[PDB]
């Protein structure tokens, strides 16, 4: 689709059979989800945003369907304030910015 | 332009006698610029991101040129690590997400 920006670019994602709302975020290098359980090994990681650094759990090779487009990649889980789809998965679904 | 997301979508903006590199950021409601002493009235504000909140100065009706496209709107100035062009200006220059 083409998504305009007068509203937040929130979309439905499917991850582990669960439907969630997530923000398509070109300013995010990584995909960061609110705390949830995901299967498999994770490793502790730290990431930084506008207000400082947080601790997250890094899960690799996780399938995420974003508005019906399939990605398989790294998902960080932690105290992000909102679910964020970052460039690591936006590139997999062929997302670009256009003006 | 079409801008892919393999790297951070950094572009040149101009605000007065300062050309600046800024992130085209669909996950940002507002435009947040690194510390700069803009003229005119402003209002204090707190904005929240990953890691918590920062204190910023809200300046209104500031002209900002982004890759040659003219915009005018609210600019938040504060201790952000990166200049962020948010949706308030992205819409004005006709920016969409496409996949
Ligand atoms: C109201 O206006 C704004 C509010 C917030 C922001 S933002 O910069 O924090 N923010 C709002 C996000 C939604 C959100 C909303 C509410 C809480 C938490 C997240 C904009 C993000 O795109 C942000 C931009 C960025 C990049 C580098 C350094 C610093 C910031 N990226 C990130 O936080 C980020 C995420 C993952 C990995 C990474 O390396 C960076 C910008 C504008």
């Amino acid at each position: 689709p083409q998504i305009t920006l007068w509203k937040r670019p929130l979309v439905t994602i499917r991850i582990g059979g669960q439907l969630k709302e997530a923000l398509l975020d070109t300013g995010a290098d990584d995909t960061v989800l609110e705390e949830m359980n995901l299967p498999g090994k994770w490793k502790p990681k730290m990431i930084g945003g506008i207000g400082g650094f947080i601790k997250v759990r890094q899960y690799d090779q996780i399938p995420i369907e974003i508005c019906g487009h399939k990605a398989i990649g790294t998902v960080l889980v932690g105290p992000t304030p909102v679910n964020i789809i970052g460039r690591n998965l936006l590139t997999q679904i062929g997302c670009t910015l256009n003006f």
